[PDB]
């Protein structure tokens, strides 16, 4: 009763789709470890032990046990715990656990859920850890691709494959970001211009998506004017660096509340594009499009 | 030396595809024909004497005179036109004049216009007449279809044709709204998670349309919570119609600024809906997703 397998971290929001739009990335991930054991306890083996280890505090702790409750395992658990990016960094951290536990489970002992249904419990432990389902980085985590989180209260997902290559840079500054504090600077009202631009553009990006236009689904990814004015203004550099590589990317952007960035470089500059970031930053990671949570 | 076209009505917006969103009706439309006169003079007539004759009143002399002045035509025009419904009615009827006008000439004088192009002539005729260039009624009227106007300034359009089967019905009150009055039940301002709504229910029907997937186009297309409820109070019995057809439309919403209301029946229910839209309103029509202007 062992389970080894990869749930990679996620970039939600990608500009006018904050809320809603997921991209599952293929590297980073966290390596997630969960052998059955007999005792009916939660234990916990995460690396960088500042990933709290008590089953109740840790994410991968509640999605644990919620679930065994639910399916009457009668059994504890030891998660071994391989973190593939620090949080507060914009990379669906927390969610690489959640997700990457719910789909463990799922896949070990016959249960058959639904992808969506592990994106829900999942939730629950993004919620249940933050107050917010936050089905935008967990549903990708699980889905791949490109998903849009539709409704909650009851839950829906889209899913929208990515079969062509999508080139993936990431930056993440060494600098770190509230989460929380970059929320009341998020305005409580928008005027209707913004209500018009964001759903055209948004909506411009799905069918981007289905015509397989890069150019055009990294332009309209672009030009929020509600969010990302603002949480940029944190990042050092960040609008510098956007009018920099300008003509070499079809697109770049926040990932998730920051500090990260996601940047989708023209095949003919991505050398040129990932140095560019390297110098600002100095962590970057050169990736494409995932698939989900996968048994290793 | 003349032409002769059919320009459609048009329904905007579509509950949460607000100053976006676009769909062609195959009717009703404006017949309209063109002939090239020797004196460089616009000489136009209509069956609609609540309507003008004056070329720079009525949006099809605007449109004509914009096109002959920027592509040095010597001829003039006789513009003779015969309405499909009347103005205020969201429709678009004026949409269609300027459409119609824009593809007519565009035809008569072989000027090899994209469709894009005659969208915008179009719209001069929308701004010229009503104060703002808005695209998203002239763009369905020229693309056929589904449209997205995405960006005004330069103009963009995305077009998804629509390849299935669509039965339409709309509802014509014998009221009416202008554009002054549209504006006026406006909110000033939309609360961030209306913004999240609509652009989640809004790109959640672009994919609906790329998977045929009626039910999910016409419950999305129900979403909003930001002007249909304000708009509906406008329109006699539209809540109890909504009510009353609920299990049998795959959606209903209001047409453009109103108060004309649109309807999209169940297969099987067609001519229950069809009736009871017809008790509370005479001017129903039965229709279905039209082409874009066509010469006749
Ligand atoms: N399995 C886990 N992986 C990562 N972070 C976790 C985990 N379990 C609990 N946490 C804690 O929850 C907090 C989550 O921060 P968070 O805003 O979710 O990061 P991120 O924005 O990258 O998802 C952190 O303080 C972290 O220590
Ligand atoms: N060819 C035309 N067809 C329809 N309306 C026109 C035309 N030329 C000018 N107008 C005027 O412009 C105004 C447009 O009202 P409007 O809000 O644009 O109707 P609609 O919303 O159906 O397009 C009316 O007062 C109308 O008389």
């Amino acid at each position: 009763m062992k389970v080894r397998v990869k749930a990679p971290c996620t970039s939600a929001n990608l500009g006018v789709g904050f809320d809603v739009f997921g991209l599952c990335l293929k590297e980073p991930y966290d390596v997630i470890e969960v052998e059955a054991i007999d005792d009916k306890e939660i234990i916990i083996e995460v690396d960088d032990k500042n990933i709290p280890t008590d089953p109740d505090k840790n994410v991968a702790g509640i999605v644990a046990k919620k679930m065994i409750d639910d399916f009457n395992i009668g059994k504890g658990v030891k998660i071994t715990i391989k973190k593939g990016v620090k949080a507060g960094s914009g990379l669906g951290s927390s969610a690489a656990s959640s997700a990457g536990t719910a789909y463990a489970i799922n896949e070990l002992f016959k249960l058959n859920l639904d992808k969506l249904k592990l994106v829900d419990y999942a939730s629950y432990g993004e919620l249940a850890s933050s107050g917010a389902k936050h089905a935008d980085n967990v549903a990708p985590a699980i889905f791949g691709g490109f998903t849009m989180v539709t409704n909650y209260e009851p839950l829906e997902v889209l899913h929208i494959p990515i079969d062509f290559k999508l080139d993936i840079l990431i930056a993440i500054p060494n600098i770190s970001i509230n989460t929380k504090e970059a929320r009341e600077i998020l305005p409580k009202a928008v005027g209707l211009k913004d209500l018009v631009n964001n759903v055209g553009k948004a909506c411009g990006m799905v069918y981007a998506l289905y015509n397989k236009d890069k150019s055009l689904f990294g332009r309209y990814m672009m030009s929020d004017k509600v969010i990302e004015p603002v949480r940029g203004k944190l990042i050092p550099n960040y609008f510098k660096i956007k009018e920099e590589v300008k003509d070499k990317v079809y697109g770049i952007t926040i990932s998730g509340s920051g500090p990260s960035i996601i940047a989708f470089p023209k095949e003919e500059f991505i050398d040129e594009v990932e140095n560019i970031l390297r110098d600002y930053y100095e962590n970057t990671i050169r990736t494409e499009v995932g698939k989900g949570v996968e048994v290793v």
